[PDB]
């Protein structure tokens, strides 16, 4: 139910352009969800999450930052996005084409759905 | 001389909306030349951008995304923008309020004299 839930909203990330897929990752946990496109590594993608989040978020509580929203990854063949959304980390692999201020724009208003 | 035209680029970054500093920080992990504020403990800057950069190379290769570029964290007052640039990481520091787009546009633009 809760999981369905989940599936639904990774669907819908489909119809922005540039995206390969993405995942529902607990925090500092395992996946959810997900719908990356098989030639990624779930748990490698999940590690990074991890890893990603206790890195920004600390030191994001000694720069005097606040609380941790989101990273992104710009490699030359593609993108690596995280966004802390409440419970959960939602990572979502990207092409190289695409524009990241367009990008960064269609998934929030597309993850407010993952608010309650 | 190399200090001097570390520094002007570094200065060049002042002129964009939103950047409160900037260091050039080798990959070893010491910092070259900075822009950045007091408030900011330039140690923690050098120590987040080699971490970094460490965890955004050893991902990108296992997942064949290629050479790594940049990495940002957004934060819930700041941010901060991570660049590997040849030899060296060029490490941001701006305001929550800097829209990603044009920033990440303009410091691609101005980060270009970099390369000799
Ligand atoms: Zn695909
Ligand atoms: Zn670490
Ligand atoms: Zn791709
Ligand atoms: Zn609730
Ligand atoms: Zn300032
Ligand atoms: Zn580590
Ligand atoms: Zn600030
Ligand atoms: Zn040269």
């Amino acid at each position: 139910p809760m999981i369905e839930f989940f599936q639904e909203i990774l669907i819908s990330l489909k119809k922005i352009k540039g995206i390969h897929g993405s995942a529902i990752i607990e925090r500092y946990g395992g996946i959810i969800s997900s719908t990356l496109p098989g030639w990624v590594n779930q748990e490698l993608i999940a590690a990074l999450a991890t890893h990603i989040l206790k890195i920004s978020e600390k030191s994001a509580s000694e720069l005097n930052l606040g609380t941790f929203l989101d990273a992104i990854i710009e490699n030359e063949r593609g993108k690596l996005l995280f966004y802390a959304i409440g419970d959960k980390i939602v990572s979502v692999i990207t092409t190289h084409d695409a524009k990241l201020g367009i990008l960064d724009m269609k998934l929030r208003a597309a993850l407010e759905k993952l608010k309650f």
